[PDB]
C-alpha cells in the first residue's frame, strides 16, 4: 500500500523507495512483485522491486505501463561492492537520455535490441556505503519498451570484455526514477 521511504520485502520481493523529500510522488506496493507509482512535479525519486541480493545470470521479467512526462527512467537498476559501482540496464525513458555526455564503451545485442554501453564517473556522491567516488555503468535500449525480458549476464559480460567488471552483488531491481517531473508507471515484476 502506500509507503514512505525505506527497503524492505513485499510479497517474496525486495523493495526501495527512495526520494530527496521535496513531495510530490506516491509510491505503492502491489501484489507479488507488482508496485506502482504515480508523481506530479516531483523531486528527485527512485522506487522498485527486485531482489536482495541480486545475481550475474538473472533473466528478470517485467510488465505494464511506464507514462513518464519529462525527465525519468525504467530501468534493471543496482549496486555492486568491492568495487562500488552502481549500474543501469535502462529500458524506457522521458525527456532525457542519461548517457547523454557519456563515454561511449560499446555496444551489446540482447533481448530484440542493439544496447549501447556507457560509463560516466559520481564524484563524492551518496552511495550504499556511504559518500564516495565510483563509477555507473550503462546499457542504453535503442528500442524503447515498458515489458519485456531482460537476460542480465548479456550485459555484464559484454561490460567485462569492455574492462567494466562487477564486484559482489548488491541489490537489483526494476526502477523507476524521476527527476523533477511528472508521470505515472505500474509495473510488475518476476
Amino acid at each position: 500500500q502506500t509507503i514512505q521511504p525505506g527497503t524492505g520485502y513485499n510479497n517474496g520481493y525486495f523493495y526501495s523507495y527512495w526520494n530527496d523529500g521535496h513531495g510530490g510522488v506516491t509510491y505503492t506496493n502491489g501484489p507479488g512483485g507488482q508496485f506502482s507509482v504515480n508523481w506530479s512535479n516531483s523531486g528527485n525519486f527512485v522506487g522498485g522491486k527486485g531482489w536482495q541480493p541480486g545475481t550475474k545470470n538473472k533473466v528478470i521479467n517485467f510488465s505494464g505501463s511506464y507514462n513518464p512526462n519529462g525527465n525519468s527512467y525504467l530501468s534493471v537498476y543496482g549496486w555492486s561492492r568491492n568495487p562500488l559501482i552502481e549500474y543501469y540496464i535502462v529500458e524506457n525513458f522521458g525527456t532525457y537520455n542519461p548517457s547523454t555526455g557519456a563515454t561511449k564503451l560499446g555496444e551489446v545485442t540482447s533481448d530484440g535490441s542493439v544496447y549501447d554501453i556507457y560509463r560516466t564517473q559520481r564524484v563524492n556522491q551518496p552511495s550504499i556505503i556511504g559518500t564516495a567516488t565510483f563509477y555507473q555503468y550503462w546499457s542504453v535500449r535503442r528500442n524503447h519498451r515498458s515489458s519485456g525480458s531482460v537476460n542480465t549476464a548479456n550485459h555484464f559480460n559484454a561490460w567485462a570484455q569492455q574492462g567494466l567488471t562487477l564486484g559482489t552483488m548488491d541489490y537489483q531491481i526494476v526502477a523507476v526514477e524521476g527527476y523533477f517531473s511528472s508521470g505515472s508507471a505500474s509495473i510488475t515484476v518476476s
